[PDB]
């Protein structure tokens, strides 16, 4: 894995439906590839709320017309959902899914396939921890993300504040028994710890990564990234400034028009889909949202879509 970053974007891929429901953003998105289709999990967004859609396709070119199932028409429902990330929870054999709806929250399903099939919501804690409640400022407690190894599964989450937070269970607990979280990272300035975690093994090595979103001194959302030997740190700056981002306009090529200056809440390509969230050092692709540099307004509105980068100085295929 390099310690620097470039890349290739497309152009919008994926943006809402023009249904009855007028949604404004797609958002946040989750993927896997799983039986020859792509599997991805979004927050519709509008004024009037969030909730989740399952996408699906064979390639990438389809991506756009690729039709949603909206998942309030499943168990999981109507009501706020946000958010979301789906792996295998190899174990169990069931697919979790794991979004926020006021707690940190979840979904199962025995098939990744089966957008029907996901569960009406559970909790991986009771209420909101004590530490979380102490440090939130006027923040919101958002971006869940689970990631295990061989004997521990690892739940963060952020709170628009400047911290990291993360609990952990065991193997064969989970999902129950998360501890109360620790502040896995913090800044006194919340724009350079913002939102939106991802925490990955690097295969091939000892290693894992972390990537987080900022808002930069431009206003822009970016990514910053460490790596640490453990899932519970300490974490050590891979490129984690403006002049040296994991992902930013500033390292963002576009065959095409730039259409965002904005690089938010992501995730990256991985190389299998089961609990301990692998990715291949090699080859790089982060499928993200952006928006039209001139939007403006209620960030609830915001015209967000899904487009894909793809690594430009990639050590290997
Ligand atoms: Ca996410």
């Amino acid at each position: 894995l390099p310690s620097s970053f470039r890349w290739s974007s497309s152009g919008p891929l994926i943006g809402p439906k023009s249904d009855s429901r007028r949604i404004q953003g797609i958002k946040d998105p989750s993927v896997v590839y799983h039986d020859g289709r792509w599997h991805v999990f979004a927050s519709t967004a509008k004024t009037e709320g969030y909730n989740l859609v399952y996408i699906s396709f064979t390639d990438w070119a389809q991506a756009g017309s690729a039709s949603f199932y909206y998942l309030d028409q499943a168990p999981l429902g109507t009501g706020y959902r946000a958010a979301p990330q789906v792996f295998y929870f190899a174990p169990q054999r069931l697919w979790y899914l794991v979004y926020q709806n006021g707690n940190a929250a979840y979904s199962t399903n025995p098939d990744i396939n089966n957008p029907a099939g996901w569960t009406a919501p559970r909790t991986f804690y009771s209420g909101m921890p004590a530490i979380i409640r102490n440090n939130i400022g006027n923040g919101h407690w958002v971006d869940m993300w689970v990631i295990c190894d061989s004997s521990l599964c690892h739940l963060f989450s952020s709170d628009d504040n400047g911290h990291l937070y993360r609990s952990q269970t065991s193997l064969s607990n989970f999902p129950n028994g998360f501890n109360e979280p620790v502040i896995a990272m913090q800044d006194s300035n919340k724009n350079r710890l913002f939102e939106a975690a991802n925490v990955y093994r690097i295969d091939g090595s000892n290693e894992y990564l972390l990537l987080h979103e900022a808002i930069g001194s431009d206003g822009r959302r970016w990514f910053r990234s460490w790596t640490s030997t453990s899932i519970a740190g300490p974490w050590r700056a891979l490129a984690d400034q403006e002049s040296n981002p994991f992902a930013r306009a500033n390292n963002v090529a576009f065959t095409g028009n730039a259409w965002t200056r904005d690089i938010s809440h992501g995730e990256l390509i991985r190389s299998g889909n089961d609990q301990t969230l692998p990715i291949s050092p090699c080859n790089l692709r982060y499928l993200y949202q952006g928006l039209d540099p001139n939007s403006g307004g209620d960030y609830n509105s915001l015209p967000w879509k899904l487009g894909l980068l793809t690594q430009t100085n990639s050590a290997c295929a």
